[PDB]
């Protein structure tokens, strides 16, 4: 599986802040961890919602030492020309990361979430730690928007268990929650609080 | 990929109600939507914390139509053995819906969601509807617990857009915000309507 | 090579009179000549002069039964918003003709102009006619744009020799001009003209 | 595609004012710009109105620092044949470039043009720099002869694009009409200025 | 065939003590005589019976310069549960020595004891020798409980002719029984008695 | 793997009663066990005490349904020439079962016993049921002698929990003491012998 | 090889009678013997006095009911310009068989006498008789031309041999030369004188 | 092609002078032209006398520098009893240069006249050159004798442009005849014996 | 191996009473036993005295319904030159048997005593009973000869134990020397006789 | 062929004067010629009386510098039975030379004399001479038995021609007889004696 193992390297074009640059996802080892999103086309309707969405609260990513980054197989100007668009008209207006160019599908391709019938990309989202790791995925049929909540939550815990090593996270855990000690005779520690 | 195409069918024995049963995935077609989640081993951690949680909600996975089914590579007798642990003692207590046994390991071969090097399954949740397809896929490297109510949106949505074939949800969607409808100029409607 | 014979056959989506239709290249066997003209990529720069010119001058070519078709790897949806863009932003406004999208980059890839280096068409033209045989190619790289007059004489041309089967259309021949009979003896009728 | 990348290099006889000469594709790297026109076969009709209009502005291409190479799969006793032919006749008279003999149909099979069936090529031209590389191709069938003005106007655009590196020709371009820059900020500079 | 060769190694956690371990199998050579036995599951009827009854007679194999080794392939959270339950609700209680955990299944794969069909080992037990090689291979179909007796038995013919490498032993051949030499002319003093 | 399997059939020469006859081994389905064991050569040490310990308590099998038939890569003329061998000079003596000639090693083979290296079979021994499948199987170096009791005790407990189908043998059974009765819990949809078998 | 087998059919496009026909070489089984020379190319030297030599004298063949074909890679067109030169200005004149036009080279390399690095053919000669079958090869290299005396003589000996199929026909064998019968018995006769 | 390129090396036994002796035909570059010719079998009918042809005439090649060489399947032993045959019978007589045996058929197979179904040769003769070029081929069917007379001119026709480079020799050309001086047009860049071949 | 299974049937040309025959040795089953036997070459030294020996005695096998056939690869004419050239001068004289031409080798290949370095067959000799079924096999090396008179007595024992297939003949045995009945019980009649 | 060849090399116990020995074919070469005779089966009918019948002859053998080594399918053990069995009741009795054990069957194999049907040897014989290649072969089926004398002369002929390397043996060749030079000219001596 792609979960557990890291994440298939690439070097892309990309538009950040209305400009052209590259982006290569082996360079944010060490750095930062990753939030790499992928969605099927620019001009859709799930998508800027996911977009705008992730863009309005880039502040919390980057504040928990996390970049986002959405892909997707149309250009650089398509994407530009829909950065450049208003929000109320289905658009984008400006972006707080980088819109990433898959033109050739091969990160697409790389991250299993290429759709080979359309030549477009499912709703796959990945969490990828400052090793380049990848230790989450979210891919939804094309007509479910994600969750920046979900994903905002299970980035958290990832970090957290990063942080405290011995311990792993319940089911529905968030910061503040009891966490546990993967051990037959520690966790017990945990068993009997509820 | 797995997701908007057929679930890899597979039949396998299952503990339910403190029975062996067969559990043959097809037979969910056409009567139920379908939450499979795969967990590492029985005996275990965060494991227990998922099962026990999906059982507690588990009526209401029943109002909307849908079943829950844990699977591990894990034998019948163990996934018997831990049934009969208490909660307390780490255990599962009563459980609401069957916990299959994955014991050649073929299902969650089929799903992706095996770790050859350890001969476990990671923490892989799929989503699938009346007809069989795969909707939605969450996995969880081993540490990281999932999240119900997640799974309880995801499954919303989707039930929601299959029902309205003309409305797709936006992100964040929960039951009672608006949708949109997947067309240039129908979108509009929901796009000049946020402030 | 492609020339010479009957073009890749394919079916579409397409954004015409800012509506999404379906277009398959063997529909209009029998009933018109196709000019089918991809070039790289929406919201592009020689591309949007290469699009317009051909729409200005579309009713030239309906009037001599044929149909103009443009194609590039982008989706309907980029070909939509791009149509609904002033020209005078570098859009194409209303177009006389369709869009096709080939989002997968069959076509592209079937009619030989595909850069897999970069995921995107070369600027290839072809006159394919009324028994769907591609009779002439202009392939560009991506800097030159291409002419919507030669173009018009080479379709021209064809059209007067099929009219005409036992003529052949000397160097830089136009309507007016005078053709040859390949005939080592009937071609000298005009040899001796000139 | 062959557009976009260097040239399949040969080295073949040629026939040039009336003497038997070797010519090598790869000799004009650095050197000229390169018009590289097949026809079909010798003693026909459309092929030496091609040639000999090539021929008679072959002093425009010469003042472009650009050599003109005529290409088919007859030997170069039949195009010696050809040149010593009265144009009135159906010959092509005195040449200004050289005639170049495909005779094992190797560079027509390197350039895609030569129909199997018939063992000849189709009237394939292409223009290739002075690096070598094709940045432009015509390939008509046989019928329908080519035309030496749109040679002359895309190697002219060529020329233009590769002295300014920082333009691109519009359609229809001819020298002395305006180009632009092939970037979303500049090219609005051409785009508002067309009524 | 296994028996006669170096036995396929194996790196495997197992539980002892009520411990996470590591056991590979070649870390035995030179020093301990192998009894490697696979049972199909755990939480079931005739394995644990064949379990404790290693258990409860280990010491006599100790005696023996040899070691047992359980082995399935369940996971060591399995065994561990099994470990601590009482033998009176159906679990182990103590063990003498690890139970191995084949969770990969390789192990069970590499001595030709997995049924693929079921993703269980068969009731198979093997006998390998302070070099590493399988020397009796004694294999059930899951009905079947196998025998410590027998086991004990092999094991001391196995060793009485590595230590006297000019005897063999016959059929039921037990300590104090007539040994032969494999030899034409003296075999005869065993034949003629 | 062969346990738990059909037998890999054969059809072989043996030596009977001092006579060459015929022996195939799907022809004891539905008639009797067969306990087949191989042996590596003729005029060895080991392996005329295991064939005659075998004979000797043939009757014991006979009584129990169950055919012996012994195996090895040597011929019929072999085999008759050891048979007619006193016991004291290392021989057979008459024996109460065939000996099966496996001239073309196809049979050793099959059951995976043939040593390739040296063209000899192991001391493996195999328990077959009335159905033709290997319920159990026994493979010795060739030093080690094998043993009729624990034969005879292993027979008895495939025939004991076949014929009780719902019981198991524990651990050491023998005739007289506790079998199992286990109790699997399969609910009635899915009740309609192989889980009380773990 | 070649000789001793029915010939490599074709239909290929050729010039006669300043006209463009097509010629299938099957369609002369049953009809007439064929003499298919192949020569490198048109507007060449050799060649010419080859091409000529036969048309001069094809009467003689025709009487004989033999056909000859001419060959070559190039095209019909540049046959046609050849024929249309008077001999005088390098040329063929008017030619009394066929040029055949072998564009594609298949013809050339079905006969084994293409040379590939240069995309021409040798100048090969083949005896075909009324049943498709080569009798007869003479391949020279470029620079030495045949010889039509050889061709008549080779020509009027497989003839010979079929209208008389007991008859064999020694070296250097002319009409009214003793042929032999191929026979160790009746050989003699011949030997003998 | 053969013709055009080194002839196929070969090494074997022959007759020559009665006596067995060894053929390199490698052995000839530098110093004779070759005419090697096969025929399908000893002690047959065409072959005698196409044999006997050539060596009546044999000095008539070695005034041109010329060595004839016969070959065909049979062995020595057969070719020293045919030439030990009178020619009245049938036979060769003494020969006037060596009569190749080729066994096993390799030689036949390298010039391509092997007739695979019967295992003997055609009637190839094969004009080989001072660098071992092969020059000319004449192929005949088994019953058509070839002629010592157009062996000799095509012969003399290659010396001669051989030693005149500058020349070709035109359809029938005899020694006396004129040949042809053409004049290729080619550039003095490309100036520094093709094209005048054509 | 060859032996014990049916012969390699051929069919080819020789020489038989100074005439040109064809010989199919399938065409001898049921009728003869054949005594095939190849040599080298013609004209040469061992092999023109084994051929003359076997005629000289082949009243001898017609007698016991056996013919003999002779093989090598030469051609029906060296066959018949050798054939009429006297025995003083290395020659066969009249033969009372067929001598068969193998010119493509392939009779010697498929019996396995072709020398694929020298194109030559070795001295193999094989005995074929009246099915086909070749039952005896000599092989020498070019300068040994072989032996009718083992020829013949390896004939007589085989027709001896086909006339009576409940017999086998111990080493060495000639017409009325005792044979064995190959049964552990009956053969003790010739064992118990050993002296 | 085998014939003419190095014989295929093979190291295998055996059984001599009643002890277990290691016998390596190789082993022979420059000191012995080998006569290797294969037999199908131990305590069978014909093979006894081959094996008593060359034990018997062995010192005619050994006086030529020749060993005689037979090879079977059988153990050592079956080979040490047989040969302590009396030759009266079908035995060996004691034998001159080694009896050699082919467990594995390869040596059969490499021989070509295996019945893979069977898994037994033909009675395969080979003159193998002192530097280890095979100049004889006799296989015969099952039944027949094979010639001590008929053995004795082909090693006799082989060592004559060995010693004489310019002669070879004529068919029926014995000591006395004459032979003859493999030469045109030189075999003269020997045909035109011919009466």
């Amino acid at each position: 599986p792609l979960v557990g193992n890291k994440a298939p390297d690439f070097e892309a074009e990309a538009v950040f802040d209305q400009e052209f640059i590259k982006v290569k996802l082996s360079d944010y080892i060490g750095k930062k961890y990753v939030i790499l999103f992928f969605y099927p086309l620019d001009f859709t309707f799930v998508s800027p919602t996911e977009i705008t969405a992730f863009s309005d609260r880039h502040s919390e990513f980057e504040k928990l030492n996390t970049e986002v980054l959405g892909v997707s197989v149309d250009s650089v100007f398509s994407h530009l020309a829909w950065v450049q668009t208003d929000r109320k008209s289905g658009g984008l207006g400006d972006l707080n990361y980088p819109l990433i160019s898959d033109v050739t599908k091969s990160i697409s391709k790389s991250f299993g979430v290429l759709i080979h019938d359309q030549g477009i990309a499912l709703r796959g989202l990945f969490i990828i730690d400052k090793e380049g790791v990848i230790q989450h995925s979210t891919i939804n049929n094309l007509g479910i928007g994600r969750s920046v909540d979900e994903t905002m939550r299970t980035l958290q815990a990832l970090q957290y268990i990063q942080e405290n090593p011995d311990e792993v996270c319940p089911a529905g855990w968030k910061p503040g929650e009891k966490s546990m000690k993967p051990d037959p005779k520690l966790s017990k520690e945990y068993f009997s609080a509820i």
